[PDB]
C-alpha cells in the first residue's frame, strides 16, 4: 500500500534473491512452530563445515494479538541472553514502540536498546537508540513516498565521540513488479538493485557495488526459477568467478530440504568448493 517501507527493508526483495536458498560451508539445522495466537518458539543448530564448530540458537515468542504485545527471548550458546518487548498500532495507527536488553556472564557485560518507528501514507520514520556500554548512539530513519517514486536517508549518531559516523541516502522506483534502488555510503560505497517479476514462476535481481574514487567495480547477477509449486532453484554469478547454486524440495508438508554448493573459477572443479545442507523443519 503507499505506505513506503522502512529504510532498512530498502531493495529487500532484490537482496534475497542473492541470499535465500544458499548455506555453504554450514550445515544449518531448524525447528520452527506455527501459532499466531499464544506464542511460537524456533530453535537452530548450524555446524561449521570448515571450523568444525557448533553453534546452536533459541527463540521463545510470545504475542498479546490483543493489544501488540510481543515478548521474546533468546538465550545463545554462547551463554549470550536477551529479552524484548514490542507494542505497536496502540496509541495511532501506525506507531511503533520496543525495548531490548542483553546480557554476557562470560565476563559480565550489558546492553539495552530503544526502538521507534511511525508509517502512514508516503511518510515512513524509525529512530533507534542503543544504551551499550561506553557508546551511547541514535539511529534515525526517513522515507518518502510519490507515485511509486521513493527516497530515504539514514543517519547514525555516536555521542562518546560526538560526530556523526554514517550517512546513507537512498532513491529508487518500486511498482508491483519493477523496483529499482541505488545506495551510497559516506560519498564512497554506491549501490544499486534491479528487481524484475517477469512471469508467475520467474523472478530476475541484479546488484551492482563500486568504491569511490576506485576503478575497479563488483557486480553479480541471480535468478529463481520457481520449477513445482513445491520446490525451485536458485542460481548466481558475479565479477569474482564464483557460481552459487541452490535447491529447495519440499520433502512433507511441512518439511523442506535445502541444498547448496559454491563454485570457485577458474577452479571448476580443482580446489576448495563449499558445500552446505539446510533442512527446514516447520511444526
Amino acid at each position: 500500500m503507499a505506505v513506503p517501507p522502512t529504510y532498512a527493508d530498502l531493495g529487500e526483495s532484490a537482496r534475497d534473491v542473492f541470499t535465500k536458498g544458499y548455506g555453504f560451508g554450514l550445515i544449518k539445522l531448524d525447528l520452527k512452530t506455527k501459532s499466531e495466537n499464544g506464542l511460537e518458539f524456533t530453535s537452530s543448530g548450524s555446524a561449521n563445515t570448515e571450523t568444525t564448530k557448533v553453534n546452536g540458537s533459541l527463540e521463545t515468542k510470545y504475542r498479546w494479538t490483543e493489544y501488540g504485545l510481543t515478548f521474546t527471548e533468546k538465550w545463545n550458546t554462547d551463554n549470550t541472553l536477551g529479552t524484548e518487548i514490542t507494542v505497536e498500532d496502540q496509541l495511532a495507527r501506525g506507531l511503533k514502540l520496543t525495548f531490548d536488553s542483553s546480557f554476557s556472564p562470560n565476563t559480565g557485560k550489558k546492553n539495552a536498546k530503544i526502538k521507534t518507528g511511525y508509517k502512514r501514507e508516503h511518510i515512513n520514520l524509525g529512530c533507534d537508540v542503543d544504551f551499550d556500554i561506553a557508546g551511547p548512539s541514535i539511529r534515525g530513519a526517513l522515507v518518502l513516498g510519490y507515485e511509486g517514486w521513493l527516497a530515504g536517508y539514514q543517519m547514525n549518531f555516536e555521542t562518546s565521540k560526538s560526530r556523526v559516523t554514517q550517512s546513507n541516502f537512498a532513491v529508487g522506483y518500486k511498482t508491483d513488479e519493477f523496483q529499482l534502488h541505488t545506495n551510497v555510503n559516506d560519498g564512497t560505497e554506491f549501490g544499486g538493485s534491479i528487481y524484475q517479476k517477469v512471469n508467475k514462476k520467474l523472478e530476475t535481481a541484479v546488484n551492482l557495488a563500486w568504491t569511490a574514487g576506485n576503478s575497479n567495480t563488483r557486480f553479480g547477477i541471480a535468478a529463481k526459477y520457481q520449477v513445482d509449486p513445491d520446490a525451485c532453484f536458485s542460481a548466481k554469478v558475479n565479477n569474482s568467478s564464483l557460481i552459487g547454486l541452490g535447491y529447495t524440495q519440499t520433502l512433507k508438508p511441512g518439511i523442506k530440504l535445502t541444498l547448496s554448493a559454491l563454485l570457485d573459477g577458474k577452479n571448476v572443479n580443482a580446489g576448495g568448493h563449499k558445500l552446505g545442507l539446510g533442512l527446514e523443519f516447520q511444526a
